[PDB]
């Protein structure tokens, strides 16, 4: 019939906040939570991804990074369900708040996450011993992954600030 | 007033900040010759006195906060200074809340290495950094208020009735 601007946006938030709980759980707190919280089929997916996308950082966390990482578990993750209620619902005035201060935690947490992809150096001679990308293109290729949790949160913090059925 | 008492501190917090962010924090951001001798001198005495291991030559992670600190927080610091100092002013909520998490969420990161990173004789920092778990502590007294104040900021603008 008629699907708004405003009420696609809020279905598609849903889905961003449903989705992020399973990756959070099962991808991307791999390298704090203990191996035998997984089975081994999803250990070697965990492989899979930081063999193809030459990821440094998800695998064996650096300390800023793991710092990070915990704020996910802790923080993040039980916000997801109560975000994705409140935009799949629609009428949550009481989420802008909450929404707000998730937004700017995590546009915050990926800014060093993008620098260190874009700038540092991950070859053999480094820390990182050469699990991380060496070309331009290879590291395109991983911002990729990572660059919706900083825009997505950009465009949560827009619609909340501005919205007029959420203030 | 203990409302306005509050006000006055953060009224403070910002106003200091500035020359704190100007003279000290983006030592490693920008370059050597904008700074006079004595205040390259200044800053070598806190990195050795505070054995400060991320400030003069920042990691990518550290120097991305600190563009961040220069580009979006020092031009709020003038505008929160001036909010709180007179008062009144509820439309500096929202910004507000939005520096306080994202300092908040800086400061966590650089907390924890500073607490739980060996620096002893890691290639990672040239053999320079806490070593003990004193000098960690001396070390963390001075970026521990940058997460602690935001914090209060936090709570003021989320829960004091003026603002609502
Ligand atoms: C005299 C020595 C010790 C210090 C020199 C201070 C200089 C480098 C400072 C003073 C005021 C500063 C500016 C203040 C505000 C902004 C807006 C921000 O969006 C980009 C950076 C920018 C444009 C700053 C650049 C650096 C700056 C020009
Ligand atoms: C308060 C903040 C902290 C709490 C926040 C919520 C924590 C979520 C709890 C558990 C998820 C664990 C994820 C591990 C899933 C592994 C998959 C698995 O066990 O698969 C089953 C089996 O192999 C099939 O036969
Ligand atoms: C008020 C709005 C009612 C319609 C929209 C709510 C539907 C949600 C189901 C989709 C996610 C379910 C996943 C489990
Ligand atoms: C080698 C560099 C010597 C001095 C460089 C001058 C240019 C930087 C001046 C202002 C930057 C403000 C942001
Ligand atoms: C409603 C206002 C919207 C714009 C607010 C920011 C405006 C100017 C920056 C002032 C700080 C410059 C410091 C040098
Ligand atoms: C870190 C993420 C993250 C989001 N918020 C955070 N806050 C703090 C710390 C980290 C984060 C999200 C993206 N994630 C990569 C998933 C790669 C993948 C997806 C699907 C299937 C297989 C593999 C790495
Ligand atoms: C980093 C700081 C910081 C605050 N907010 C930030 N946001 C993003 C990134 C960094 C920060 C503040 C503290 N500062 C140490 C000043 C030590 C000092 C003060 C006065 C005179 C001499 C020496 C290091």
């Amino acid at each position: 019939g008629t699907l708004g601007a405003r009420r696609g946006l809020e279905w598609f938030l849903g889905f961003y906040f449903l989705s992020h709980i399973p990756i959070t759980l099962l991808m991307d707190l791999q390298g704090v939570l203990p191996r035998d919280l997984y089975p081994v089929e999803l250990r070697n997916l965990q492989q899979w991804y930081i063999e193809e996308f030459k990821d440094p950082l998800l695998q064996t966390p650096p300390a800023w990074f793991k710092s990070f990482l915990f704020c996910e578990l802790v923080f993040q993750l039980p916000f997801f369900p109560i975000a994705a209620y409140a935009f799949f619902k629609g009428g949550c005035k009481w989420i802008r708040t909450p929404a707000i201060i998730y937004s700017v935690h995590t546009m915050t947490t990926l800014i060093p996450i993008l620098s260190t992809l874009l700038l540092d150096d991950f070859s053999k001679a480094s820390h990182f011993r050469g699990q991380g990308p060496k070309t331009f293109q290879e590291r395109l290729f991983l911002i990729s992954v990572y660059i919706p949790y900083f825009l997505i949160p950009l465009i949560l913090l827009l619609f909340m600030v501005r919205n007029p059925y959420y203030k």
